[PDB]
């Protein structure tokens, strides 16, 4: 039996943050919003907690829980051997960012980590995570708020479609702000990794980091609708998969919406950051009405569109080279 509680993403009414916060000490799990994608989160200390994440999520054992932090000083509690990164992290946190450390901590189960010597971390850049971790006093690890291989939660509909009676507890503070997962940086290596494009650029790591490394995974994409999805890259060849696959919907920028029947303007190119807040809810938006066929503009490789096509190919189950 589901509550869902309003709040104000600046200044969050404290009494429902103690409420999730209680939740979390008797180890249920709850979902809140971030600056990024909903989190549904649990005491990243509590084994049992942590694995009924895993469960409502259905999601394999071996993919590991980023654990979100308030402060530098619970940084210092959960990995080691990150001195030498400081400045890069006070110059990005809070924020859109997690990083992979060494795993320092006793009291981080295995399930949270999948059994890895190193922890996933991110200090979230939204006042309602960072003052909900703060009262509870525990780390939260969380990966998104959806059923895995649906696309990830970035308002409370979306969230009510997945969760509505598998949770006791929705914090509601609206559509998150970028509507796309953290950029994951890993950093316990010779040269720096990406693992996932997000919010934090890739354009603005490669300056801070020349010798980034972008593995072929990240390039070549999972966040998918109940109905198949066509990628359209070569837009060239859009008239000609209108025609191949009839019935259908179509996605699309704000300044090719006219050349369209029936079609979601998920964003204007001009406003790339648009197309990023609201992709996945056109994805839920578009599986709903009565079409066979997702059909998906491509867009540039680059700035965040770069991680908006990072998720439309790990979820299209055809591109359009
Ligand atoms: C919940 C949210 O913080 C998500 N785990 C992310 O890394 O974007």
């Amino acid at each position: 039996s589901t509550r869902v509680l309003k709040v104000d993403p600046l200044f969050p009414d404290e009494k429902v943050l103690k409420e999730a916060a209680e939740l979390l000490r008797n180890g249920e799990v709850i979902i809140f919003p971030t600056e990024t994608v909903y989190g549904i989160g649990a005491d990243a200390y509590n084994e049992e907690a942590c694995k009924k994440i895993f469960k409502l999520k259905e999601r394999p054992a071996d993919n590991p829980l980023i654990v979100h932090i308030h402060s530098f000083k619970q940084l210092e509690e959960i990995a080691e051997g990150y001195e030498p990164h400081l400045d890069f992290l006070k110059k990005f946190w809070p924020g859109p960012l997690t990083v992979i450390f060494r795993k320092k901590s006793e009291k981080i189960p295995p399930v949270v980590t999948a059994d890895l010597p190193t922890v996933a971390v991110r200090m979230p850049a939204h006042p309602v995570a960072l003052k909900l971790i703060e009262l509870f006093g525990h780390p939260i690890a969380a990966p998104s708020a959806n059923i895995s291989g649906r696309p990830s939660a970035t308002n409370v509909k979306h969230v009510i479609e997945d969760f509505m009676g598998k949770v006791k507890l929705i914090i509601d503070a609206g559509d998150t702000p970028f509507g796309l997962e953290s950029t994951i940086v890993d950093l316990t290596k010779e040269k720096p990794v990406l693992l996932r494009p997000g919010p934090v650029e890739v354009e603005r790591l490669k300056e801070l980091f020349p010798e980034l490394v972008v593995p072929d995974f990240v390039r070549k994409g999972h966040y998918a609708p109940l109905k198949p999805l066509i990628l359209v890259e070569d837009l060239t060849k859009m008239e000609e998969v209108l025609k191949k696959y009839p019935d259908h919907v179509v996605i699309c920028v704000e300044e090719r919406k006219e050349l369209y029947d029936d079609r979601i303007v998920v964003g204007s190119l001009k406003n790339p950051y648009s197309i990023a807040q609201n992709i996945f809810s056109a994805l839920r938006e578009a599986e709903k009405m009565g079409k066979e066929y997702i059909i998906v503009e491509g867009f540039e490789e680059r700035g965040i569109l770069f991680a908006v096509m990072n998720r439309l190919r790990k979820a299209a189950t055809e591109i359009v080279r």
